[PDB]
Order: structure tokens, then sequence, then C-alpha cells
């Protein structure tokens, strides 16, 4: 079948985004054309990660998602014996050089709260939540980045969103999360 989240997922995000997002979710044994509302989200965790990794330095995240396993794993084992960290016990999405520690990023439709205790049971790496309302909620109010660089992300969540509902689809994209 053919979705209308699969045709509007494929115009709005960026091509290298979507194929990156085939990828990982076909990694783990799932389609884009079924599964169409994991499609989008795996595509907003993907650009939102890489905006964030955009905000500040020039090259101060090291970009762990879009990576495959084996390589991603790869690069953690080495930061982990080079800055001497305790290697993750599963995958974050950056690694932040200037504060030392790894960040996972988070994108929810629910309450930062519950997305953030829910993922924080999941010790030293960072936790960061965005949400398509334009909230956030980060480990000890420590949100890494500039005010502006996290207002534009929150902007493009919004945007998204609004992108949806316009065409039908942002309320079966909600009664998903
Ligand atoms: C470096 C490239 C691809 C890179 C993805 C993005 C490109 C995006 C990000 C900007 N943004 C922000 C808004 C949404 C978006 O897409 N783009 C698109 C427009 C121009 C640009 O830079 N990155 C981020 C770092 C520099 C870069 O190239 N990856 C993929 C995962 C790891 C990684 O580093 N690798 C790495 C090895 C294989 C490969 O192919
Ligand atoms: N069963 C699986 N389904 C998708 N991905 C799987 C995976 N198993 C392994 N992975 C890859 C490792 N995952 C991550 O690293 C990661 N996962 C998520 C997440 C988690 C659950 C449901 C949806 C999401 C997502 F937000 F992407 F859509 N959010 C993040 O922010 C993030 O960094």
């Amino acid at each position: 079948r053919g979705s209308h989240m699969e045709d509007f997922v494929r115009q709005c995000f960026n091509p290298m985004i979507v194929e990156l997002a085939e990828k990982a979710m076909k990694e783990y044994g799932e389609d884009p054309k079924i599964e169409t509302n994991k499609f989008a989200a795996i595509c907003t965790h993907l650009e939102v990660c890489f905006m964030y990794s955009d905000g500040g330095s020039k090259h101060r995240f090291e970009i762990i998602e879009g990576r495959d396993r084996i390589m991603a794993w790869t690069v953690v084992n080495s930061i982990c014996n080079t800055t001497g960290v305790e290697k993750p016990k599963f995958l974050p999405d950056l690694y932040d050089y200037k504060e030392n520690r790894f960040i996972e990023i988070g994108v929810t439709r629910r309450e930062v709260h519950i997305y953030y205790l829910e993922k924080a049971n999941k010790e030293k790496t960072h936790i960061h939540i965005f949400s398509f309302t334009g909230e956030e909620m980060a480990t000890k109010a420590d949100y890494t980045l500039d005010e502006e660089s996290r207002a534009r992300i929150k902007t493009r969540l919004f945007t998204i969103r609004q992108e949806m509902a316009s065409r039908s689809l942002w309320d079966s994209f909600r009664q998903s999360e």
C-alpha cells in the first residue's frame, strides 16, 4: 500500500536523512512503507541530531546516530579510550568534546517529563529532550547549546507538526507514541 505519510516524509525531509532512516529501520527489521509514523519519527530524530551537531563549534560534537551499528560502537570505543569515560550500555546520539559527555537526544509527542523519565531509566551520559509543541528538558538544566540553536530546532519541530496537521496526518502520528 502507498501511504500519504510516506510520500510526505519524502518531500519534507532531506534525501540523505530519508536514506539514513530507511537504512536504520531496515536494519532493525521494519518497513518505512508499513510503519510510516516510525519513518517520520526516525527522520525527525535524525534531523534534530544533525542540527544539534551544527549549533556550536566547528567540530565540537562527534555524531553517533546515523552511522551503522558496528561503526558507531567503534567510534564510541575510541572516545571512551581517549577521554576515559564509561562505555555506555546503549548507543548514544552524540558526544560533546567540550563537556566530555555523551548526549542522548529525545524527540517526543508526550510530556517532556514522562519521556525523560522513561528514557532516564534506560549513568554519566547527558539527556536532552525536545518536543513538537516547543518544550525541552535537559539534565541538570544544562542545555549544552546556545539559546538560538535550540530555538531553531524547536521552530523546525513545530513547522513539521503544522505541515502534518494540514494533511490530517498529525493526529495519527500523535496517538502512536
Ligand atoms: C558526514 C557525512 C554525512 C553526515 C550527515 C550531515 C549532513 C547534513 C547535516 C546538516 N543538517 C542540519 C539540518 C538538517 C540536516 O541535514 N547536511 C544536509 C545539508 C548540508 C549538511 O551538512 N553532517 C553532519 C556533520 C557534517 C555533515 O555532513 N553524517 C551521517 C551520520 C554521521 C555523519 O556525520 N557522512 C559521515 C560518514 C558517512 C557520510 O556520508
Ligand atoms: N527497535 C528500534 N527501533 C528504532 N531504532 C532502534 C531500535 N533498536 C535500536 N535502534 C537504534 C538505536 N536507537 C537510538 O539510538 C535512538 N532510538 C530512539 C527510539 C527508541 C524507540 C523507538 C523510537 C525511537 C526513535 F526516536 F528513534 F524513533 N530515540 C533516540 O533519540 C535515539 O538516539
